[PDB]
């Protein structure tokens, strides 16, 4: 079999993504019913930059599949410094059945996947956050049923990993995705083109706008994220002024559908991209969304392992 | 309805007796209780590393069938990247209990007010309640009933072990004496809570600078590292002091020991020392506490 | 009697063969042995981190049914805050074995003098005995019986791999040659221990600066990095002395036509070994890396049974 990897949301076809999301719902109901890693077999969970929350969901999820996660955090020498990335991948492939990697540039993930003989999963990268969006789609389906035809709007920095993955993963599910962002902070053109092509196959659409009011109107799902990642704190820009009109606050939420829900990948900077009232309010699904990282990532691993 | 264990008096006398009985049962049959089978997760978070505390909690959770997710001090501090309240809400979706080594008590209180799973103080600035459960297990297995015994702690009477031996000790019915120099005495709120609890159990609280009188007739003698050190040398737990205790007295020390400061080679390697059994019982007593908290939450 | 594994000759020739046979059995059936079911604990302690060593031990212990408790250098170094003997006595109450990566051999000896459970040297300044068990497992599966094979090691002849290939090699009956420049030769105590063990096994010890001669007719060619991190500030040019000992295609061509090449990794390609050799048909480095898992599990099973 071809080894399957999951480095970006569109690595799954629409039918494959539906299979993974249905498995996520099954695993939420019966969390120890799938044991492909019984043994235990190993899975590498490697952090070029620590993310303690990604650590909880993957370490526990792997264990609930019967496996043993070997967790490497940024205390270790960064992968590729002491030894070529290719050499490390060949050794890892002798010890583990899958490699979960949080890293920076997408080309590093691509390189690992080209040489490893086990599935490689992007746990979080500069360009994409596909496991978060699987958990988001699971959360939306829990609350609203069929995903096809829903309207989702994302607000804030339109070129970050969540904007890119909501575009790609959302249209793969048949969701009409809107990115509301200031000029200068718009989605990468190759990601946007990929999302537009995928939307053709599912009946979805891609919209990019600077009009936050228009993006909120009629939306079923509103999403935001922090405006600035750690790498961007020294980029020289004022990263508050451009985004203030895109804050997810009660006024924005009241423009959406009466049954709209609110998502946010965490961590949240309350008072910047989202207000306490919205985050702690009845439309917020952020805590269920965080829980579903555990279930959606287990489903993905089960699915990749059985295909590889 | 969620029970937490942040200080020794969080357990009533009757509840503490239940936990210590369970600790004895688990020492005999260490994999007979599997409330975390699955595995279910337990968070084990250190704001400052304590390797001894990691071993005992991590293995204990595994022997309950669970998986400990261990976060060492290297990682960004809990509460730096998001509110402790938001962290507690997310942790409560991934794990069945939160074991936390932090500094100030108000951080523990903040986590426990929000988390919907039990929170356990692994070790803090003000209290070390899990160590005192292990100490009480050790005393019981060597002397039987705890009620009425005399325990004396020597040295820094302001630290977490002095506070927890006062509260946990009087909760078990033990007459507790802290022997300490004048600048290093128990916190007055802790001392008062121990005096009140002592009225329920028949116990008592004494604080003195007279190490000789603290040692005379003691059944259990305890010390701890002293951290500038001249004030503690008269409270050194040495052979002279131990010679004053009741026959078959036992010496405890939470470790690590600095041999030649707070305790001598002769006392620590001698026949009264129960320091190695004490260390082993961190594993059993902490497992018992988790089983008990999980059942009531 | 508690059995420890601090240096390669801690096993007799017969005992080493038992461990290597077990390593082959565990490679075939990796979860058939569960001496640590429970789980029981095993301490895995790193005075200096080695992520690649952690993976093999942590997974191997789990596949024996146990739980590895890992301590790395972010914690207070063992010995600083209490005696090593006190720490050994407490660890012995929590775990069934102690795996330790540390520096001088006296530290390992101190731990093992008091521990009531097996102590295993995961990697130290003087020896790397678990790696050589994995090397011997690899040689055996590529060449068959070990007795009488000719193995040559190239590079820094005073490092942990040279010492362990000497001791573990002659324990298996292998004729071991160390090819190294003057000033970088095996420790005399280690060389003498290997010479004495070789008399029991029919093996031999050779130390030479003639890299050509060491490669000629060799069945196994081995190298390692020329510098450990603790040596970077030692004041020596640690490149020019070792260039003649590079494991390159010209050197490999001198060996037996069926020769294999070993390297404990990570490799610095272009220094001690070239891409052509690393990636060519004689290289066994990836199987070697895998066999760390199996050989270490076999060692643990064997020590636990005897302790
Ligand atoms: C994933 C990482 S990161 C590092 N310093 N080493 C490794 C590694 C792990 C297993 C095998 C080889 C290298
Ligand atoms: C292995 C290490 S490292 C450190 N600072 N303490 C310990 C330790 C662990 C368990 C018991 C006693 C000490």
């Amino acid at each position: 079999s071809v080894i399957r990897h999951f480095l970006r949301d569109d690595d799954l076809s629409p039918a494959e993504q539906a299979e993974v999301l249905e498995l996520a719902a099954e695993l939420k109901k019966d969390p120890v019913s799938r044991r492909p890693l019984q043994g235990p077999r190993g899975v590498a969970v490697i952090f070029d930059k620590n993310s303690t929350r990604t650590r909880f969901s993957f370490e526990l999820g792997i264990a609930q599949l019967g496996g043993h996660a070997v967790v490497v955090d940024s205390g270790s020498t960064q992968l590729g410094r002491d030894e070529t990335l290719q050499d490390t991948a060949k050794v890892l492939s002798r010890y583990v059945d899958a490699i979960v990697w949080r890293t920076f540039g997408q080309e590093r993930l691509d390189a690992m996947a080209s040489v490893a003989t086990v599935p490689v999963i992007n746990a979080l990268s500069d360009e994409f956050h596909p496991c978060q969006v699987l958990a988001d789609l699971q959360t939306i389906a829990e609350r609203k049923g069929a995903l096809r035809g829903l309207r989702l709007s994302y607000f804030g920095d339109g070129a970050n990993n969540m904007a890119h993955s909501l575009l790609l993963g959302g249209v793969t599910a048949g969701i009409h995705v809107t990115v509301a962002a200031p000029e200068g902070f718009l989605p990468d053109p190759s990601v946007r083109a990929a999302a537009e092509r995928r939307a053709q196959d599912t009946g979805a659409s891609v919209t990019v706008t600077a009009d936050a009011h228009a993006a909120a109107a009629g939306a079923d799902v509103l999403v935001t994220d922090t405006w600035t990642s750690m790498g961007q704190e020294n980029d020289g820009l004022d990263r508050v002024k451009p985004f203030r009109p895109f804050q997810l606050n009660s006024r924005l939420l009241a423009l959406a559908d009466s049954d709209a829900i609110v998502l946010h990948c965490l961590p949240a900077h309350r008072g910047d991209e989202i207000t306490d009232a919205v985050m702690d309010g009845p439309a917020s699904a952020v805590w269920d969304e965080a829980e579903n990282r555990l279930h959606a990532q287990k489903a993905l691993l089960v699915w990749l392992l059985e295909r590889s």
